[PDB]
């Protein structure tokens, strides 16, 4: 409860993360650091030279092929503990995360781990071990000299002599730095002795891990109020001279409250309070998702657990509940400000994989273990059954958690790409008759103009049955559409729309709901390959509808409008669309040529290219179908130094020379007649 005494003082806060190479001592270090006094945040109170401090250990992923996570995490912290394995030394993955910390103006401190190996396995002398440390330190300081902001290329360098380097063993719970040696008296030659005779418990208290490392933390990693003076200008795109800008610049609880969301686990959003003061029952603007909401329960962290609190000021790490669907990275503020991150594309599942248990035993909580990942991850959809997500790696993570963590031996099919269908020309008028031949509909389908589709995808024109027809009609006419036709707008559905341009059709109003259901069925599965349809306009030109509902069931109306739509589409040059990924790659400049080649080899294109000193951020787009194995390729092409990630970037038309074989595969896979249908197969004779 001394936490509340501490949160009011920015200069007493340490917002930090741990960057460790896969198996260099990360979770071990985190765990034993807390015990020494996936989690979004874990906090620690630490006494240093009389005063107490509150240190926030924020989750900081280091999977270089999930760049998005690494980058976001770095943006949240002011200081990072680089952890390097004494034996193994500075690894390529370690260089990459360090690079990201430096890019996001995060000050580094070093912890050389697994020294216990140096002592027991190799029987090194103190002299030899200190020299080993010096090459590790030299390697790290080459990274800082190369990639740190120019202001800090020398300042941010780490040195054992001032205690911006410590060394020890996370596992065996001990660490040393020279400033700890001179306020305690201990030397390194005893720790060697204590290690070699096996006196683990005396080692543990004569040179304690948490004491030495957190000393380094407090002494050398900045507080929010210190760091936000140089970090906010690099993090935020708005007017710094403004007053929301100055409120974040200085670490300001005076001001209007502004926070960023770091992670989401009811739903719980962890976040960092840049300026102002968060409060329970606080109304806020969610800047990217462009909606509004109210903060229900606020809390602060005590180690792993969240303890309810409500008025907690700038500089702190917060948990809040009931923030709607705001995803990690969103800017939350009492005002409307320029967001820290830009709006991200919507995301839809585009790869699917077939999974089963190869031991027919573990199945029913394999089926729990399936919608269990769907529990925690909305972007994961499960139907065997089928796993559908955002890409190869997104799925693989799940497949990794099922075999190892949930202990299931599993068979896994080759991945399948999810395609879509559209058309490229307008159709002639087509008639659908119900089977009983008492209801008739006359339609055309037209290619939907890009400007209208985009307007639908980005919310300007809402999905669903159209509540305000004359308003939407006017918006459509603002876009390219003929206003009079536009007024017949009825439904918008998954990137398509249905339009009624009939006049004086008695009882049309009795069947309109069924026509829309049938419309939806027609878009659910297109005529080329039963893939979902996008970018089609259906227009109802005319119709004859029976007086009496006994002659108008679903069984009459559905097949009439469904077959009409599909036949018409077949007459309009039906085509396949395929999903693309936006590819965000971070590399040392020397690899620029190689990476470009790699993107071009997968039918991709460079979109953008940003440069900062010796580092390079490139943005590309490539077909999901061409991106399998990309981690492998970009790894060797960069000697493990690429940081990268992907986002959904919508759908584009499949090139004509690739399409027929892809259609054939999809139809074969679905147990259909392999031939791409033609209008002769879908439309009825004479």
């Amino acid at each position: 409860a001394k936490i509340k005494e501490l949160m009011l003082q920015p200069e007493r806060i340490r917002n930090i993360g741990i960057a460790a190479h896969i198996d260099h001592g990360k979770t071990t270090l985190s765990d034993n650091l807390l015990a020494g006094a996936n989690a979004a945040n874990v906090s620690m109170v630490h006494n240093y030279e009389g005063k107490d401090y509150l240190i926030n250990l924020i989750d900081t992923p280091g999977h270089v092929d999930f760049g998005g996570d690494v980058t976001r995490a770095m943006r949240a912290i002011d200081g990072v503990i680089i952890v390097v394995d004494a034996v193994e030394g500075v690894m390529p993955q370690t260089e990459t995360v360090v690079r990201q910390a430096l890019r996001e103006y995060v000050k580094p401190v070093l912890f050389i781990n697994k020294v216990d190996r140096l002592i027991r396995e190799l029987k090194l002398t103190p002299q030899q071990m200190m020299e080993r440390f010096s090459k590790i330190i030299m390697d790290v300081n080459r990274l800082i000299q190369r990639y740190a902001p120019e202001e800090y290329k020398k300042k941010w360098m780490v040195k054992v002599e001032d205690g911006s380097v410590a060394f020890g063993s996370a596992y065996y719970n001990w660490a040393l730095s020279v400033p700890f040696m001179k306020r305690t008296g201990v030397k390194f030659n005893e720790i060697i002795d204590l290690t070699l005779k096996g006196d683990n418990r005396t080692l543990r208290q004569k040179a304690p891990l948490h004491v030495v490392v957190l000393d380094m933390v407090v002494r050398h990693l900045p507080s929010p109020i210190e760091a936000q003076k140089y970090r906010i200008p690099h993090l935020w795109e708005g007017d710094i001279s403004s007053d929301i800008g100055q409120a974040m610049l200085n670490c300001d609880p005076k001001g209007k409250m502004v926070m960023v969301v770091t992670k989401i686990i009811g739903e719980v959003a962890t976040g960092r309070v840049w300026s102002g003061t968060v409060k329970s029952g606080q109304e806020v603007y969610l800047i990217n998702t462009k909606r509004k909401a109210r903060i229900q329960q606020v809390g602060i962290y005590m180690g792993p657990e969240r303890i309810n609190m409500e008025a907690v000021p700038a500089g702190n790490i917060v948990a809040v509940t009931g923030l709607r669907d705001a995803m990690a990275g969103e800017t939350v503020a009492e005002e409307q400000i320029e967001p820290f991150e830009a709006l991200h594309y919507v995301s839809e599942p585009v790869v699917t994989v077939a999974i089963e248990a190869k031991n027919v035993k573990d199945l029913p909580r394999l089926i729990e273990a399936l919608r269990q990942l769907a529990k925690e991850d909305p972007t994961l959809h499960v139907k065997q059954h089928l796993l559908s997500g955002m890409g190869e790696l997104h799925l693989e993570v799940k497949l990794y958690k099922l075999k190892k963590d949930w202990g299931i031996d599993i068979e896994v099919s080759e991945p399948i790409v999810v395609y879509r269908e559209s058309i490229t020309k307008s159709s002639p008028m087509v008639e659908g008759k119900s089977p009983n031949r008492h209801n008739r509909f006359y339609i055309v389908v037209e290619p939907m103009p890009d400007e209208i589709y985009n307007a639908i995808k980005e919310g300007i024109i809402p999905e669903g049955r159209v509540k305000n027809p004359k308003e939407v009609a006017k918006k459509l006419a603002e876009l390219g559409m003929d206003y009079e036709i536009a007024r017949g707008i009825v439904d918008i559905y998954n990137g398509n729309m249905f339009i009624d341009n009939t006049k004086g059709v008695q009882y049309l109003n009795e069947v309109m709901d069924l026509l829309i259901d049938g419309f939806h069925q027609a878009m659910d599965e297109g005529p080329l390959a039963r893939e979902p349809v996008m970018k089609v306009i259906v227009r109802l030109l005319d119709a004859q509808v029976h007086e009496d509902n006994v002659h108008r069931g679903p069984a009459q109306i559905y097949p009439a409008i469904r077959t009409a739509i599909h036949c018409a589409m077949m007459k309009s040059n039906p085509v396949l669309y395929e999903p693309y990924q936006k590819v965000i790659i971070n590399i040392p400049y020397e690899y620029m040529g190689a990476v470009s080649r790699e993107i071009t080899q997968r039918r991709g294109q460079l979109v953008d290219m940003k440069q900062e000193g010796e580092v390079m951020t490139i943005i590309a787009e490539a077909p999901v179908a061409e991106m399998f194995g990309f981690a492998g390729s970009i790894r060797s092409a960069t000697s493990g130094r690429a940081l990268w990630s992907t986002e959904h970037a919508g759908f584009k038309r499949v090139p004509n020379e690739l399409a027929q074989q892809i259609i054939r595969q999809i139809r074969q896979r679905k147990g259909l007649d392999p031939n791409p249908p033609t209008e002769k197969d879908v439309c009825p004779l004479f």
